[PDB]
């Protein structure tokens, strides 16, 4: 195609840690090069940006969806992976990574293992997972399917529904939308036990007044949230949060149902079928996304 | 190119040896052979550039997904692992969100049909329970036309669990339905007897074409002297519920209930023109004081193997 | 390229078990090898040496290290691995006759010592011992003398402590033989309770190269002072998996001014992380020497 790539300029080997490091501009950058990679890749071509550099998980815990995405990024662009299976310091087996590798992807149940690993790693980490705390890179897929779904991401009003406590994707998410868009709405739907955590909202603070964001803290899917959510987001935790088609009959005509995965019975399989269940396309985009940081990072 | 991939194939998911035609073999046949002068030359493909096979074993044998990875990386695909350790029609949607081609073992036959359903890429059943094994038979029939030089006119012996064997599922059904097959011997203890679902729509084609059926217990002299190609399998005791009564009856007729041990000593029986064949892997049905023999086919058996998966891959995806 | 990237010809299309089968030629031939690729990956290039080309691994034991090292070197050299795993009754001769169909190289690691005979006795194809129970670990041996010429500059003449279970670890087996078979090493310290001392069966067979070079060896029960003064290269591995064996920040201060520690890893309390940020401390660099030689042992054995 005509299209260039150029990567992002302000990623160049980077860590990937927070949502909070990425610019308007950087998301943007990163939306129109994902796009233009998808276009390149589902016309055929065959991209050889990144040929001879390694990808290396340091997955603690388990993420086949996760672990996979990456590594079919780092293939599509022409780079090679390398496994490193756990089941020793963590220290050492982020040397014993670095002696071999270009990037690695590193997933770990403990929040604070990524500020140790960036404290002794020589090559950029993206953090795919750490905690309770953030999954930067899901934040930015999920953006880039806001945008590619409906058009635009300022004006929206979107519901973050299951477990906002534990959920490092919707605290990513939530920072992300809110530091960086003119979001008009969030509806932040769980049970009291679960709601979103203080230590993501006060930091926000400042910019949701700001702006004039609208926070509304619910503990149901009511006919409210259902009615003006241009996206309901929804993930693992009760028939009061529950998507079924039944529920949908009450959503705009124009909007979306996204998860970022796996599910349970929060998000019925009568929905799979409804155009507006964008969750399956959700992890595409997450392919073309991830092809467009890591790139960015690598170039 | 000296290449051409086989039309019939594109963008075909891969479940049975029942969708293929007699050319379709013969087309594979020679894109395989084709495929393994030009690797044996040294020569690099290109084909499956940027191209992604990823697996869905829900049993798991890293040995039969790796012979796929072979023949991928030998055309310049690429491969991602997927680990199942969640609904199947979920991971499945998850797959094929970035792959080409799936690759998938299962312990239950019907999960294919329901991939099958959702999955909008092809899907190459490598083994659905004790259903079929399409990819083995192709690779079977290429050894015995490399082997013996003519699949037509043969007598063959198929060998121990045929009740569960896959293998021989698959086998039994493109050799029938595609070629004139002289004589088959059925070779097992009756509880483990090739099963009728597999018989009965092949009947048809058994009458038309003159096939010969014979069922024994017994690796005898006949069926030593006669057969062009001796095809033994293992017994499926993963298939078996230890405790029940029932199968551990079907699991003890294998040694107990039939006379079918190869060994030197048996081969001494064989006819100078033929192949002894095992999808494998293998235990003691087939003796290792038989791998030294010329007519020992087994471990040629594995190499077309990773052609046929070749020829099968690029004429999938081409 | 034939000049920048010889491959080192004696290893051609051979399988490899023992430090024993390398010449001292051969080992200088690898590690100039092993530097000139250095230098291409370094700034960048990108090898397309081995497309094409199938290396599986099969690993009875594990190790993320080893395996991951072995994968590197080979996707570097444009080359590609096929992920097999070991965890239906099937045998070791079998499992390698199935990856020899498919393969250009097998790298096998395994709890027992016999097993790369019986895995040659079959493979068609080479076969390179990433370690065989208490037995071997060529290619460390090899890395592990990299490391020492690339750090201090020579091999001959050197002062070498082997620290630790000496008994049962493969990769002192391995150093020690490749070290003394080829090398005119002045002095040897094999620091080591009585019970876990360097096999009879690895220092008897040494006996004809130590009488020729007049190389000196010393057992100890500890890591004396001695040791610690004398020693260019203190080169320890766990002693189980602790009794007056560990090198700390406070041991450091006896050492040389110019030498490395070295350690195979994974590591225990052996090695104290206090030493970690000390010129000194090679154990990481080593690791990536690691990478480049077993580029150098892949494109000499596969070119
Ligand atoms: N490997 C073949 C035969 C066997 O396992 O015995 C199969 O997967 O069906």
């Amino acid at each position: 195609s005509m299209l260039e790539l150029p990567p992002v300029a302000s990623l160049k080997g980077k860590s990937i840690t927070s949502a909070e490091q990425f610019s308007r501009a950087d998301i943007y950058a990163l939306i129109h090069l994902a796009s233009a990679m998808q276009r390149k890749i589902d016309a055929g071509e065959v991209l050889n940006l990144l040929q001879g550099r390694i990808m290396t998980p340091l997955f603690f815990e388990d993420s086949s969806r996760t672990f996979s995405s990456f590594c079919a990024a780092m293939i599509r662009l022409g780079g090679s992976v390398v496994n490193f299976k756990v089941e020793e310091t963590l220290a050492d087996t982020i040397r014993t990574l670095d002696s071999y590798s270009d990037v690695l992807v590193m997933r770990h149940p403990r929040q604070d293992a990524i500020e140790e690993a960036l404290s002794v790693a020589q090559h950029p980490i993206l953090n795919a997972g750490n905690g309770a705390g953030e999954h930067p890179t899901q934040a930015l897929l999920d953006t880039l399917t806001i945008h590619s779904e409906l058009g635009s991401v300022d004006g929206i009003t979107i519901a973050l529904i299951g477990d906002l406590k534990m959920g490092r994707t919707v605290h990513s998410l939530l920072k992300l939308l809110v530091r960086n868009f003119s979001i008009k709405c969030v509806f932040l739907v769980a049970p009291d036990a679960l709601q979103m955590p203080q230590d993501v909202l006060e930091p926000l603070q400042h910019e949701i007044a700001t702006k004039g964001v609208i926070i509304h803290r619910t503990h149901a899917l009511t006919d409210e949230v259902m009615q003006k959510s241009d996206v309901l987001y929804t993930t693992r935790l009760k028939a009061d949060i529950t998507i079924d088609a039944a529920r949908m009959r009450l959503a705009k005509e124009k909007m979306i149902v996204m998860h970022p995965l796996p599910r349970n019975d929060e998000l019925s399989t009568t929905v799979d079928a409804d155009p507006r269940a964008a969750y399956f396309r959700q992890m595409r985009y997450g392919m073309f996304m991830r092809m467009a940081i890591l790139w960015s990072v690598l170039a």
